[PDB]
């Protein structure tokens, strides 16, 4: 443990993503709600969340019955370093097979 | 680690209230907001964590 300086050298189970952080981004729309009232007007709240699986970035669009980001930014095309028919492929059904 | 067999040896920071657990309990009330719009007919739900 002398030598472990690097963070891809642990898992961050107790730093990132913990019990009660989507619930102080719900607070978040909560406030911008009462600045959404007057039509036309509505206002926008998006997330980044980057180096995350997929699973855990769809969680920002929250639930059915409970309001959170408008989407989450999908970067995922951002990260291709090379490009080719399946790698594209994919990334979009990814994103449309994970997604509500 | 042979010898951890008893549940007080261990932290139980992944097998308790995960990520997701809270969202889970608040679909069971959604659920039972259908039984509730009748007046004087509102549906209890208390839960249970020693």
């Amino acid at each position: 443990p002398d030598t472990v300086t690097q963070y891809s050298e642990l898992y961050h189970d107790f730093t990132t993503t913990q019990v009660g952080m989507h619930d102080i981004v719900r607070s978040f729309r909560q406030t911008m709600d009462q600045y959404s009232t007057e039509p036309g007007r509505y206002r926008f709240m998006g997330t980044e969340a980057y180096a995350e699986s997929i699973d855990r970035t769809v969680m920002y669009y929250g639930l059915p019955f409970i309001q959170e980001a408008d989407f989450p930014f999908n970067n995922y095309l951002s990260m291709l370093d090379t490009v080719s028919g399946n790698s594209v492929y994919e990334v979009i059904t990814s994103w449309m097979e994970n997604m509500p």
